[PDB]
């Protein structure tokens, strides 16, 4: 498996179809326009989402109108941040088909590149996922559908979606609409570029390790991931099936957390929860979202694990103090043995078998230089990993801990694992209500990691991860700037280890003067309406 | 060495023995004070009417708990079912929160829902002498919901047989008849609840512990969703594996106490205590609609061959259903002996069995397992080799052989996997045919008392909706007549192999006992498969 003459022909046959997308989309919003040179599209494109669906609904904006203004201004902001990997079939006969009753009738909707779709290939950046359109909508895409919205676009991913960063050596790579030298984030990259800047109101992305955090944060937008199992997975592509360990869980993207609420109310209705009865059939409380009760929020300024950036601790300290001054009460709190929950109980529970059902997409393939050493690391074989994770040890922990937890075991040692996981879990929870929390107010990454070093700071994925390995609905809201005062003080930072991971990091956020800074917000297993409220309120109070 | 086995046994023995002597002088001392009570009434009013009339004010806790208290202790008598009288619930009876859905109704525990100061030695050794340090979460909120949990009833050891005997405690009987099984694991709640002991009790069901002793003792029980409920706090002995999900239920005589117990379960007070439980209130109104159902239905699974019995309870059901006009559709789940031989085995044994055999390290091995254990133990290599011989003469041995064997975490993820779309094939199936709801046989009469763990196949009925993850329950719906006992002597199972001659042998003698019939729902669909099998019930009863 060394001959790349298959990788290169996908490489060709992708970029001829993203490229024939691209025209395509192109010769619609001309043809839109020549008919509609009156259209206010800036007045359009900059309403927000809850004031768009009104105006759908209300007749003031026609579908038409709304579609081919946000088509192009996809197209237009696509040529400086290429975030759009495909145009997705007949969502033009979708456009008149949208039931005019649902809930985003009419609203253009960006999928991230795994949420399958009739007729496209779900890629993932990788060359045997290519030429293998999906046979039918997965089980999101078709409420979307249901409930009026109109997908349009396929939004670029990290090669495997198992990079923080956003590109793949099909479509290549992603970047961040502030500045073009920074990552946009990933793997929901494309989502994050897209909506971040302007060209699409509402996107759909996945996390299993903070893949709809760093890019709603990185290019300053919002998104929440909820608990795994509160929306259906059916229809995904992904890598790896069958690791249950870590959940993978998807959710919505988008400018303001009204929208994100809208997106929950309207995924939660018969229409899921009939087509696909595995999940629970929960719906959106929006009493829960619409609160307006003080919280005890709990929150850290730091995890002990990756040392914040100057510009996220003052995002945190900024949200914590006007929170306070709202009348909420900011408890301290860490949950506790991050450590063990990241290092021993996320990374084997993301590779449980050593990484091989995951290298086996890779069989062939050229490897993104975004992944970083991560296909070398886990090709590596097991007594090695082993051998070089004790020379490690003494000297770089953090490291050692990595190649150690990723080795193959058998099915035994994994419902140990998945057993530890299960009470570290309830662990976190008791903690939680000893200390009578409603909600916990966490860093989130940030700002924007320049365009190749997420698949180096290996580290800094602990904001996120955390919250994968409980399982707790977590979301991420923009709430300041990144300040020279802040990108100066970069110079100051040495990590809790001073390992590469840590210098990598540093490298990583110096640069970025301008960029948006997050905060992270979490609630209890599926308590994604009380998340939404929280979001809400530091969205109200920071902006 | 079983030095320290046999100790357990003796201290077990006393523990139940003191309890039982405590139970006993309580009741005593209560009706000296309470001669004029009509027991009798009291007992045999269902569980509706008591919890109306404890909340009314009409009967005090006191009377409704040491009547039943004494009616358990004297069923235990003849069954063995109780293990344990449960620490200060008699402070708990007067501390009862009077708003509680179930104020004042005492509840039956399986074993292995922990109680504070109490053990829950699944029949295990090395769990005796470990006592809980606190009550589980569902035991909380029964509590909470003013509910009195006052005794622990009797499971087999490891509650991996569905029958009911352990080294510890010993061997529980069917109430019904005492040289057959009461099933299990959940056995014990069956043979209480089953001889009037007690109105509701909690079991768990990972293979058709709530379903098998429900149906052999003739209650009825709901196998819900897994995730329905909270697990917190339960006793097992494999932690961690979660392809095949445990479920925990509720048990009881009629179909409305087990709607009364989940309506209960289902609250704040659960939700906040385990917050990884999905918070779905019990939907009232779905439970209770009479609208017509979609009913599928199948008289056997191929696999298991239904006893005289079972095939005339299913049809009967049937045919009852049809006259009350609901549309009965023949259905059958595809692939079963895959789901049984490869998904449920493989989900169960995904390690071998290594971690469960671990719990028997020093301990005795009840009879009631048969030769589960011997078999665990294999090495793999033997196994395999035993599979390939066998599969050209008994094929469901080989398969069950090769399919209980160590794999990797890789192939488990795999395992895992054919279980997630398995699932989506029978829910396809279900919705391409339209199914509200789905009629099934359950294994049934009682078998004979040590040949749960030697007709291992029979567990196919129930296992299924393990393996699927979808509510199943229990309702009796008739009893064995001598014509349906006389049949069994034309029995021959689908195979003839080992499992379908030990169950053959097993169902005989079984005249007069109650023989069910299985009510399966979608994935969450609790109210809807209760209000199936309130129809059941009701046309049947
Ligand atoms: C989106 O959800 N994702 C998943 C997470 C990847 C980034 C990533 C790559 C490789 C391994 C892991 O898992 C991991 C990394 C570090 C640690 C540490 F904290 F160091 F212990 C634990 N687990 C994540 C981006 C795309
Ligand atoms: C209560 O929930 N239980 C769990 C199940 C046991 C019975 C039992 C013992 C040993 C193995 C299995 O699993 C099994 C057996 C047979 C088959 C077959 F049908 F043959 F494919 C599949 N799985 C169950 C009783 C108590
Ligand atoms: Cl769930
Ligand atoms: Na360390
Ligand atoms: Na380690
Ligand atoms: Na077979």
């Amino acid at each position: 498996w060394t001959g790349r003459q298959k990788a290169r022909g996908a490489a060709t046959r992708a970029r001829q179809k993203q490229r024939a997308s691209l025209e395509t989309m192109d010769k619609a919003v001309q043809r839109f326009r020549l008919q509609n040179p009156d259209l206010d599209s800036e007045a359009l494109l900059t309403l927000p989402l809850l004031q768009l669906v009104q105006k759908l609904q209300s007749g003031e904006l026609s579908p038409e109108a709304v579609f081919f203004t946000y088509l192009g201004k996809a197209w237009e902001v696509n040529k400086g941040t290429n975030c759009v990997t495909s145009y997705l079939t007949d969502c033009e006969t979708q456009l008149s088909q949208a039931p005019r009753q649902g809930l985003l009738y009419g609203v253009p909707v960006s999928l991230k590149e795994c949420f399958s779709y009739k007729g496209h290939d779900s890629t993932l950046g990788l060359s045997l996922n290519e030429g293998m359109p999906s046979e039918s909508d997965c089980v999101v895409v078709q409420v979307l559908k249901l409930q009026g919205a109109v997908p349009f676009v396929h939004t670029n991913v990290p090669q495997s979606m198992f990079s923080y960063d956003c590109s793949n050596p099909l479509f290549g790579q992603t970047m961040n609409p502030w500045k073009s030298s920074k990552s946009p984030g990933g793997s929901s990259g494309g989502e994050g570029a897209l909506i971040g800047s302007g060209g699409s109101p509402l996107g759909l992305g996945t996390d299993i390790g903070g893949s709809i955090r760093f890019p709603s944060a990185f290019c300053g937008i919002c998104g929440l991931k909820p608990t795994g199992n509160r929306l259906s997975k059916s229809g995904l592509k992904g890598c790896v099936y069958g690791q249950t360990a870590v959940q993978l869980s998807l959710g919505p993207m988008a400018r303001d957390v009204e929208s994100l609420a809208l997106c929950l109310k309207a995924l939660l209705c018969e229409h899921l929860f009939t087509l696909d009865p595995t999940v629970p059939p929960l719906p959106f409380r929006e009493e829960v979202y619409r609160s307006s009760r003080p919280l005890r929020v709990g929150y850290y300024e730091t995890d002990n694990y990756t040392m914040p950036s100057p510009a996220m601790r003052r995002a945190l300290i900024e949200t914590k103090q006007r929170l306070e001054a709202a009348g909420h009460t900011l408890i301290p709190f860490l949950p506790n043995n991050i450590p063990y929950a990241l290092e021993v109980l996320s990374t084997g529970g993301l590779f449980s078998d050593g990484g091989r059902s995951f290298l086996q997409n890779f069989k062939g393939d050229f490897v993104d230089p975004c992944l970083g050493d991560l296909i070398l690391i886990l090709r590596l074989p097991s007594w090695f990993k082993r051998l070089l994770s004790l020379l490690l040890k003494p000297l770089f922990p953090r490291l050692a801990a990595f190649l150690n937890n990723m080795r193959p075991r058998s099915a035994e040692k994994l419902w140990k694992l998945q057993h530890e996981i299960e009470m570290y879990r309830q662990s976190v929870i008791a903690q939680w209500k000893a200390m009578n929390l409603d909600v916990l107010l966490t860093p989130m990454l940030g700002p924007a990691l320049d365009l190749n070093t997420p698949g180096r700071a290996t580290g800094a994925v602990s904001y996120t991860m955390l919250y994968n390995c409980l399982d707790f609905p977590a979301g991420v809201v923009p709430v300041t700037t990144v300040t020279a005062e802040d990108d100066a003080q970069m110079e100051l930072y040495k990590g809790y280890f001073g390992d590469i991971w840590d210098i990598i990091l540093k490298k990583a956020m110096k640069n970025s003067v301008g960029l948006p800074v997050a905060v992270q917000c979490v609630a209890l297993p599926w308590q994604e309406e009380l998340c939404l409220r929280f979001m809400r309120e530091v969205e109200q109070l920071m902006t």
